[PDB]
């Protein structure tokens, strides 16, 4: 009946606060990540604070490809007006002192599951008039950050691929918008989720956090 | 016997590249899906270069086990240069994407690659005359309409091997970290050549302009901290 946000990695941090600050504005909810007991916690505060938000729950470990398509899958008939990819984690190692099993996660969830859910989300809704993508990258996404090489590279790939999806859809006409969020590698959850809800309203593909100051601007990589 | 290392060797600079370094003489571990296309450059390459060592591996490296078990059947024998080659691109709207080449393509061009690269660095970085080599694209600086997700690949490949090859650098390894970025000369044999010079230089990056213009040996394009 209604219209829905989709949030991925909402249990915690900029997700939570996401969810929490759209509920605010009265909006309805598809809540993404792997725990249930998070998911179930968030959804009770939520409905908290907006009775009459409708939450969707869908407890999904992301790094698994098949997880994801299902994930799409099963929301496709839902009518969503905006889907923010905020699944992932970060590292801080050596490249010589990496954990595989963690970097390779990481490189699922970053940049697998965003790629295939962000291109699911244009497939449908490229046309249609109000729809937001926001994908979550990281000022590391925009300058290499000693001791985390792999994370900062999963996030220029980020910051890079939505630049570029941003731009392919602006300079073709496209209805839907989709924007980049870049936090630094304002320091709190609840701080970075109205920097998110200031991207999501604005006409700026980029809202990147520096002086720690956040901007509203345009693509940082070269385009041809 | 001191083995050169290509994956992706069937096809464009990793096959060219496996020609030139025959001409010098270089024992080989070649790695591509089939073992049909392998053996034919096997023969090239001793055609050139009879007394070359030629391992052959028939992998896919797109998965991400065949990966570790590439690397581990070759762990102990004596690499001096590692070439990440593997890999493709695709010209498409977002919208129209296949995406199980898509997936591959992360698959391949990101992950086989970060595997490898991270693997060879774990066991190679205290190692004298070792150098790491990743094969981008200039669309991994500059992002070419109609492929974008090809080009957020070998942004992530850019971003990860000038962060590496800093790395090394700061902490006085001897492991060198290279990336070579062709368009999106032009031939392959030419930047096969291109690719020895970048080896031999002291330049992180090795790039085609992307206006038009030939090679440049130079350092890292990406923003780093300190």
């Amino acid at each position: 009946h209604h219209k829905y946000t989709v949030i991925t990695g909402a249990s915690s941090g900029i997700g939570y606060e996401t969810a929490k600050l759209l509920a605010g504005k009265g909006k309805s909810l598809v809540l993404v990540a792997r725990r249930t007991s998070e998911l179930e916690k968030l959804r009770d505060e939520v409905k908290q604070i907006s009775p009459d938000s409708d939450v969707i729950l869908k407890s999904v470990d992301l790094a698994d490809n098949q997880n994801v398509h299902d994930l799409y899958e099963g929301l496709k008939e839902l009518d969503i007006e905006t889907w923010i990819n905020n699944a992932g984690f970060g590292d801080f190692d050596l490249v010589q002192d990496i954990e595989l099993g963690k970097i390779e996660k990481m490189l699922r969830l970053n940049i697998e599951a965003l790629t295939i859910l962000s291109s699911l989300f244009v497939r449908d809704h490229h046309d249609i008039e109000g729809t937001t993508l926001v994908n979550i990258s990281s000022a590391g996404g925009y300058r290499i950050v000693p001791n985390a090489v792999t994370y900062c590279a999963t996030k220029f790939y980020v910051s890079a691929y939505t630049e570029g999806l941003a731009q392919e859809l602006q300079k073709g006409g496209a209805k839907l918008r989709a924007k980049v969020l870049a936090p630094a590698a304002y320091h709190t959850a609840a701080e970075m989720a109205g920097f998110l809800h200031q991207l999501i309203e604005s006409d700026a593909i980029v809202g990147i956090v520096d002086t720690y100051e956040f901007e509203l601007r345009g693509p940082l990589f070269n385009y041809a």
